């Protein structure tokens, strides 16, 4: 149904309801959040977090390896949460392969 987001962001922590079907950042938005994005296709590392806790569903990206995505990295464009998670945000900075 929906889920509840803690996003941890640079300037604060944030919660909010998520539906199962609404990808994390247009949830976000919606409630008047501000996280960076740039080709909104799952193909880039620009909204790029790291989850911290909890379940998602990432098949829409393309980008990660699977080793990535082991490691914990998520676009954010592109997700699906299946649980309440726990994400923090402005990573694409610190990705590496
Ligand atoms: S903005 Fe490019 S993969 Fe999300």
């Amino acid at each position: 149904a929906a889920y509840k987001v803690t996003l941890v962001t640079p300037t604060g922590n944030v919660e909010f309801q998520c539906p199962d079907d609404v990808y994390i950042l247009d949830a976000a938005e919606e409630e008047g959040i501000d996280l960076p994005y740039s080709c909104r296709a799952g193909s880039c590392s620009s909204c790029a977090g790291k989850l911290k806790t909890g379940s998602l569903n990432q098949d829409d990206q393309s980008f990660l390896d699977d080793d990535q995505i082991d490691e914990g990295w998520v676009l954010t464009c592109a997700a699906y949460p299946v649980s309440d998670v726990t994400i923090e945000t402005h990573k694409k900075e610190e990705l590496t392969a």
